[PDB]
């Protein structure tokens, strides 16, 4: 979903589940921004499908199950199903959600008299009565560890993992991730710059959080997002200044796993479906 990029599921969206500038421009010049998808990939193919955009290629690497909703719309929120495509030879890069998943995305919650701070907006999302009914999610990250030089799973969060082998703390390096079994109430916990820096403090706002948070998001439809194994996460609030993160969108391959997303992700997928079987 940057300015172009050219892998895209059979609905010309990117591999981080968002619309490309290239396609939303090609759609608008033709008037039908605000068309259904079905009657905007029936232009696209009149435009020659994956040479559509006449100054650079494209080339369908997934096929995925979307919404209706208008292409400018779409999001990781709006897939439901995601495979390799057909008709697409050698390895896929790497994608949001990994390979033969099911996806859920989270209903916002109703509520007639809404709780204050924290409460309100973790019941937007869960309906919990504390905190502590939230179960914090196992993010693992296949890396290199900065002391021992082993690659191992290193459980922790989006930002940073512990190596099993030496107990080393290494910042999140790219590479093969999972958030591992969906628990109930899932949510990411994590230390905010913005609540324990005394300039900010913990009354600050949304915006302030994700300045103040040192992590790479864009402000777009659907809201600010990190993609981490095989979810995609979005910024509830925080509560004792701990910021949390839910994951809106969660993909399962199988017994509630969110499986491998990144490099080598298909032979681990593989690998997992097999212990998964028993
Ligand atoms: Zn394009
Ligand atoms: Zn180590
Ligand atoms: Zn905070």
């Amino acid at each position: 979903s940057m300015a172009y990029t050219r892998y895209v599921d059979n609905n010309f969206c990117g591999p981080d589940g968002y619309p490309l500038e290239c396609i939303k421009d090609l759609l608008a010049r033709a008037g039908k921004a605000s068309c259904t998808l079905s009657e905007q990939l029936d232009f696209i193919d009149t435009k020659r499908g994956v040479y559509c955009c006449r100054e650079h290629e494209h080339e369908i690497a997934w096929y995925t199950e979307r919404s209706e909703k208008s292409y400018e719309l779409q999001t990781p929120f709006e897939i439901k199903l995601a495979k390799k495509f057909d008709t697409f030879n050698g390895e896929c890069p790497n994608f949001v959600f990994p390979l033969n998943s099911i996806i859920k995305t989270i209903q916002p919650r109703v509520e007639k008299k809404k709780l204050d701070g924290f409460m309100g907006r973790i019941r937007s999302v869960y309906p919990v009565a504390s905190p502590n009914e939230c179960n914090q999610m196992c993010l693992s990250t296949l890396m290199k560890c900065d002391h021992c030089g082993e690659t191992s799973w290193q459980t922790g969060d989006f930002v940073k993992a512990t190596c099993e082998f030496c107990g080393t703390e290494n910042l999140t390096k790219e590479g093969a991730t999972t958030c591992g079994y969906l628990p109930q109430n899932a949510v990411v916990k994590i230390y905010c710059p913005a609540c324990h820096n005394s300039e900010v403090g913990p009354e600050h706002s949304l915006a302030e959080y994700h300045n103040e948070s040192g992590l790479k998001t864009i402000l777009r439809k659907g809201g600010r997002t990190i993609a981490f194994g095989g979810c995609v996460f979005s910024y509830v609030g925080c509560h004792n200044k701990c910021a949390y993160w839910v994951p809106r969108a969660s993909a399962n391959i199988g017994c509630n796993h969110t499986g491998v997303v990144g490099e080598g992700s298909e032979g681990l997928n593989d690998n997992l479906l097999e212990i998964l079987q028993k």
